[PDB]
């Protein structure tokens, strides 16, 4: 809707820097709407949903069991790490990794699942494999959040994430179960009130994964819709600005608002 595209011209202008946004029909797959979607954003924490994508297809695949446990030591626990920072005796369960990583953007979590695949590299080929030739994890939590201006590490593009995404939760890479699995976890995602839920009005379904970096890069992929169903894919990002995360959060929150009022 034209609003919505209005209301995104207007966060770029008032937070300073870039702002990327798409919009997807999640059963066609068609753009609705679009602001710098083949340009390049810092992935940031949201790229937590496409290695959970990663592990699950080897789970599917009997390469990988979703009970196992992994074990680690207090050096590989980096900065944020609210689940695993708990679990150092105990270790985790593949599953439980996954629910810290989406459902609570834990940190350490996200780097002991990226070995049980081999790491960035890794996870890119899984990307390059199902057919995503732009996205690109290059380096480990917390480096990845860096988003120096102009360096295509550890990026992807608006249209590039809102199809890889839907590829991940409709397409026929992932049995049902792990496509059921991965939206179980997006929906409970526990760290990000204050974007697109926000605005979100009682009755609507939302699954969804946000990020944090440096430079003020701030990012959410979700999958939305009214009815208690998702029907659309929604990815913003934004970096390069110097406004608090606030100023970011609430322009997030603002263009979710504007997405809903001319659904
Ligand atoms: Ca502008």
């Amino acid at each position: 809707h034209p609003e919505t595209l209005v209301k995104v011209k207007d966060a770029e202008d008032q937070l300073g820097g870039r702002v990327g946004y798409i919009e997807l029909d999640l059963a066609s797959g068609k753009i609705l709407e679009s602001f710098r979607p083949e340009e390049r954003f810092p992935m940031m924490s949201t790229f937590k949903v496409l290695l959970c994508g990663a592990v699950l297809s080897r789970v599917d695949a009997g390469q990988e069991q979703l009970g196992r446990r992994i074990h680690y030591s207090q050096n590989d626990l980096v900065e944020y790490s609210p689940v695993t920072e708990k679990h150092l005796t105990d270790g985790m369960t593949v599953g439980e990794l996954c629910s810290a990583a989406i459902t609570m953007s834990d940190n350490t979590a996200a780097n002991l699942l990226l070995t049980t695949i081999g790491g960035p590299k890794e996870l890119t080929a899984f990307l390059h494999n199902m057919g995503d030739h732009v996205t690109r994890l290059d380096r480990w939590e917390p480096e990845l959040n860096e988003a120096i201006p102009n360096d295509e590490r550890d990026t992807t593009t608006p249209v590039a994430m809102a199809t890889t995404l839907r590829k991940l939760l409709t397409g026929e890479l992932l049995t049902a179960a792990s496509r059921q699995q991965l939206i179980d976890w997006m929906e409970a995602d526990k760290v990000a009130g204050p974007l697109l839920r926000s605005a979100l009005p009682a009755g609507w379904f939302i699954a969804d994964k946000s990020g944090a970096g440096e430079r003020g890069s701030r990012g959410i992929i979700a999958a939305l819709g009214p009815d208690g169903k998702p029907s659309r894919i929604v990815v913003i990002y934004m970096t390069g600005s110097q406004a608090t995360m606030d100023e970011r959060n609430r322009q997030i929150a603002e263009i979710g608002a504007s997405l809903i009022k001319h659904w």
